Parts: C-alpha cells; sequence; structure tokens
C-alpha cells in the first residue's frame, strides 16, 4: 500500500486530442479510401472534459489533429517544466489500428513512438509521476521499458463512456485506478476488450475530496 | 465489487516451463552460437512451485523444452476439461528475443501463439475464469481480445520478488493487480509489463 503523489492544486495537465474530420484522410490515403468521420465523439471529448476537471487536472484539449499536428503538441509538454505538477494523463480519440493512432491526414503514429515522448530521459521534471494514456480505437511494444506507466488501451469498430462513469463513481470513494479498469472491462463484455498494460510502481488514485 | 471465484481444490493447474539446457539451441541455430544455459533458473522454479502449491495448485513443471515440446504441453491442457477448476495459470522461465521465446534448440514460439491456445472458443471449460501467464525471457500482440487474461511479462529480481510478495499479501487477501504493482516497485530500482483483460478482481486465498 503505497499511493502517488496524487494530491496537488492543479495535479496536472489532461491532454485531450479527439480527432473527427478524416477527409484529407479519405483523400491523400488510398487504402484508407472510405473512411468514416468519427463524428460522436465530442460525447467522449466531453465527458472526458467533464470527469478529469472534477479531479483537478486543466484540461488543453485539440480537435482534428494531423500527425505532425499531434506530434507537435506533445513536444510542447515533454518541454514544459512538470515540476509544480503531480501527474499527466493524455487521451487520444481517432481512429485506430494494431499498435498505431491514425491522423486526420490518414498518416499513421505508433503508440509507442507517443508515450516514449515522456520518458524521465526526456521529461525529467515529470520523473516518478505517473504518466497516463487513454486511447480508444476504431475501423514493438506499446511503452517505454521505464516506470510510473499506464496506457489505457481499447479498440472499437462504450469504453470511454463507462470509464468516466467509473471515474466519477469511484474517485472520490478512494478506489484506485486498477481497480476502476477491472470494473471498466467488465462493465463492456456481454469482445472488442480494452487491454490495460502498465509498469506504475505504487497506486494512482484521483482524489476528489 | 467482484470477485473471481477462487475457491477450488484443487484452484487449478500450474505449468511451470523451464529451459535451461540450450545446448540444442547453440548446437544447431548458428545465430544463438553462444547462448548462455540459463545457470540459476532452478531457483525460480523452486519459488514458484512453493508459491503455488501452498496456493493450492497443482503444479505440473517441465525442464528443457523445445518448441513443439511447449506447443504439446499447452496443447495437453487446451483440450482439458477444467471444469472443476477456477483458474490456469502457466509460467514460462526461458529467454528470447522482444515477443518471442526460444525453446532448448533455439526454435521460436511468439507469446500470442502460446496464450492464443487458451481463448474461450480453443478451451470453453476455461471461459470466463482467469488465465494467467507469467514470463521471464531474458534478453503483433500478446494476450487474445478475449476477457479473463493477465500476462505477467519481463523483458530481461522479477520471479523472486514474485513470489516473495506474493506468499507475503496473498493471505492478507489482496488482489493480484496489488501485489504486480508491488513487484515493479521491488524492480524499479528492464521493467515487467502486465497487460490484463480482467472482469473482477482476483485473490488467491491461502486459508
Ligand atoms: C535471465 C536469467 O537467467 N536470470 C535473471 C537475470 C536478470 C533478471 C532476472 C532474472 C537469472 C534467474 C535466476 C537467478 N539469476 C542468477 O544470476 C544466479 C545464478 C546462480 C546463483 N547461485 C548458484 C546456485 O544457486 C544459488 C546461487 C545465483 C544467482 C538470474
Amino acid at each position: 500500500d503505497k499511493v502517488y503523489q496524487m494530491k496537488s492544486k492543479p495535479r496536472g495537465y489532461c491532454l485531450i486530442i479527439n480527432n473527427h474530420n478524416f477527409a484529407k484522410a479519405r483523400e491523400k490515403v488510398p487504402k484508407l479510401h472510405s473512411i468514416r468521420d468519427r463524428n460522436g465523439t465530442h460525447l467522449d471529448a466531453g465527458a472526458l472534459t467533464t470527469t478529469f476537471e472534477e479531479l483537478h487536472f486543466e484540461i488543453k484539449p485539440h480537435d482534428d489533429c494531423t500527425v505532425e499536428q499531434i506530434y507537435e503538441i506533445l513536444k510542447i509538454y515533454q518541454l514544459m517544466d512538470h515540476s509544480n505538477m503531480d501527474c499527466f494523463i493524455c487521451c487520444i480519440l481517432s481512429h485506430g489500428d494494431k499498435g498505431i493512432i491514425y491522423g486526420t491526414d490518414g498518416q499513421e503514429a505508433p503508440i509507442y513512438e507517443l508515450t516514449s515522448q515522456f520518458t524521465g530521459l526526456k521529461c525529467p521534471s515529470l520523473a516518478g509521476k505517473p504518466k497516463v494514456f487513454f486511447i480508444q480505437a476504431c475501423q514493438t511494444r506499446y511503452i517505454p521499458d521505464e516506470a510510473d506507466f499506464l496506457l489505457g488501451m481499447a479498440t472499437v469498430n462504450w469504453y470511454i463512456q463507462s470509464l468516466c462513469q467509473s471515474l466519477r463513481e469511484r474517485s472520490p470513494r478512494g478506489d484506485d485506478i486498477l481497480t476502476i479498469l477491472t470494473e471498466v472491462n467488465y462493465e463492456v463484455s456481454n469482445k472488442q476488450m480494452p487491454q490495460p498494460t502498465f509498469t506504475l510502481r505504487k497506486k494512482l488514485v484521483f482524489p476528489s475530496d
């Protein structure tokens, strides 16, 4: 029973990346000649703003991002001085694939190339602090070989909905994020299942009290 | 707040593949010309048996297994009728590339191709009940999209702290993730990566 240093104001930045218009994708990329536009994402996005502002993160959201657009966004936060922070969360809501994420231009960012941005050897002020990634797909490893990491990855063809509901619910009760994820795993299987993989050293909780 | 039904005598099978004599690997596979014999792996193995025999698991140890020996041992328990069991554990001590494992003949086996044997479809006798995998290989997907899996794997200590923190805590009723998060700090100061798709909590009562 060790718990991460959740308590601060604010606790961290909650990156929300929220791609929707894959128009240039439908144009510039052949194999994605007919890729639907991920409308309805705002319900996921709005909930992600809702739950995580309540848990004392300052949401910094971006909509419709290229891979280049996605990539430069994270350097802003890799190079940022996180010393005053306690945690770091990044949500990505886009079309998915096996181990990669699609930008609105139809190009690809591997899940390992995004997570690996925030190491200790790359983001030192955010060392020993938990670094969380929630991703929801649609239709090598995924994490640096380092501690203090969580990847809530899923693949659609509602995950973010139930994840929010269990966060709003369980967090003021003092349940940890792993407890929440098992509850989220059950809350969808009745099987495009999410596979949480992590390297976190200690318990991670988002206290509302 | 659910917990996997673990009350069962025996709780389940607990495979312990234990590769040590990689002579045949050196003997035939040239890039594994000087692949070291895994000396000391006979210390992890005993800890695992001791840990899980206390946890009411019928240990099934297997030493120095090649690739088809492995594909055939999993084949047995894949076709088995675990209807009176409440859990399935498979330990693998060996070494390989980032995604494969090396049999004692240097032949490969993707870890997915192992965890993928105990599906619901491929092992209906094991539906809705935890299929746990521990892997310690010294230096794509890893588990199928079905529920009730755990993959405590370490690219490479891990198994000795996994055991010590398992006999120490499983009596107290703590969840597996609580345990796995603890062995992370012990290993922290290379890193294991537990991917898991479990629906309820998971404890091993000690009675
Ligand atoms: C890959 C491997 O074989 N490891 C390992 C290395 C790094 C991290 C985790 C695991 C082995 C696993 C077993 C123990 N070990 C040793 O180096 C070792 C070997 C022999 C001993 N002796 C000899 C007889 O038994 C008692 C003491 C001690 C340690 C790491």
